[PDB]
C-alpha cells in the first residue's frame, strides 16, 4: 500500500504519483516537489546523465536523459525504458542482458512475453525455469538470480536465503 | 510494502512478479501462478480482447489482447501501453484522454514529460494547475479527478475527501 522509500520501491499503478510520504495519487501533493515515482512533474533524471538512474515505471528514457513517454522520449537517442528501437542483447552482443528484467529472445532481442522469456531466452525474466546449482552440471542464473536450494532461480528470501547454492544470496 | 490485491493495486519494482500472496520477486513463486503484475509468465490479457483492461507497469498490449514489451507487443495493432506509434488524443482525437493518466499535449499526443504534461495539456497528470471549482468560473478537471477545497486537480483523500468541489469525490 505504501511507495518509493516507504513501500520498498513499490510503484502505484496507472502511473499515479508516489508523493514524498510514499502514498499514490495525482495533483501536485503527490506529483510535485517529493515526488519519488510515477508521473512526477518534475521528471526524473537517468542512465548516461544520470549513470543509470534507469527510469521507474517502465518509462522511456531520453537522450538527455529524463524520464517519459512520447516520441521525444521513446523515440531516438531513447536510452532505456520502452523504446521505440529494437534493443539487442545476449550471444549477439559479447553477452549483454536485457534491462529492468527484460526478457532476451532467442533472436538477441528484449522484450516481455512468450516469444521473449520463453523458449530460447538468455537472460530476464525467462519463464523457462531451468534449473542450476549442483545437481545441474553447477549451472548458475543469469542476472545474478539467486539460485534456490532447489536448484531454481529467483530473487527473494526463499531463493537468496537458506541454502541458496549462487547468485544474491543472503549469507 | 505488499503488492497486487494485497497491497492497493502496487506493482513491484524493475519488472518484479507480485505472486499470489502481494509479495515482489523473480521465479515461479512470485511469476508463476498467482502472478499479479510484473513479468508474469502467463501476461495478462488487455484491450478489447479483455473488456478494456490495461496493462499493469505500462506494458504494450498486443494487438492480440496480450502484455509484453518488443516489437510484437508495443510494434504494430499495439491497442494499448507505451504504443510504438504516437498516441492520439484531446480536441484532435473527439476528447480522447490518454490512458494510463498519460498527458495529451496540445499537439494531440499522449506522452509524459514537460513537453506533453506541461503548457498545452489537454488531459492526464499536466504539471498545469489549472484552477478548478468555483475558484475559477466552476471549471472541471479533466479525467474524473477530483477539484478539492484550494480547487486543486487530484487523486487522494487530500482531493477526493472533504471539501471536493467536483470529481470523484468521496464523501
Ligand atoms: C539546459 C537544458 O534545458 N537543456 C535542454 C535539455 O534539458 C532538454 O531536454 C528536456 O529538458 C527539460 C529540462 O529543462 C526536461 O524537463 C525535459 O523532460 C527534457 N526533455 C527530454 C526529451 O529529455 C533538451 C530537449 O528539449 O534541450 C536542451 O536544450
Ligand atoms: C486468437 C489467437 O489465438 N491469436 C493468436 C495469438 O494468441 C498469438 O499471440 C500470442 O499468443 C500467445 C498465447 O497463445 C502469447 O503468449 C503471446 O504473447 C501472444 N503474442 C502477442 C503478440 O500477443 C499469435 C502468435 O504469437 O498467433 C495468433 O494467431
Amino acid at each position: 500500500q505504501r511507495c518509493g522509500e516507504q513501500g520498498s520501491g513499490m510503484e502505484c499503478p496507472n502511473n499515479l504519483c508516489c508523493s514524498q510520504y510514499g502514498y499514490c495519487g495525482m495533483g501536485g501533493d503527490y506529483c510535485g516537489k517529493g515526488c519519488q515515482n510515477g508521473a512526477c512533474w518534475t521528471s526524473k533524471r537517468c542512465g548516461s546523465q544520470a549513470g543509470g538512474k534507469t527510469c521507474p515505471n517502465n518509462h522511456c528514457c531520453s537522450q538527455y536523459g529524463h524520464c517519459g513517454f512520447g516520441a521525444e522520449y521513446c523515440g531516438a537517442g531513447c536510452q532505456g525504458g520502452p523504446c521505440r528501437a529494437d534493443i539487442k542483447c545476449g550471444s549477439q552482443a559479447g553477452g549483454k542482458l536485457c534491462p529492468n528484467n527484460l526478457c532476451c529472445s532467442q533472436w538477441g532481442y528484449c522484450g516481455l512475453g512468450s516469444e521473449f522469456c520463453g523458449e530460447g531466452c538468455q537472460n530476464g525474466a525467462c519463464s523457462t525455469d531451468k534449473p542450476c546449482g549442483k545437481d545441474a552440471g553447477g549451472r548458475v542464473c543469469t542476472n545474478n538470480y539467486c539460485c534456490s536450494k532447489w536448484g531454481s532461480c529467483g530473487i527473494g528470501p526463499g531463493y537468496c536465503g537458506a541454502g541458496c547454492q549462487s547468485g544474491g544470496c543472503d549469507g
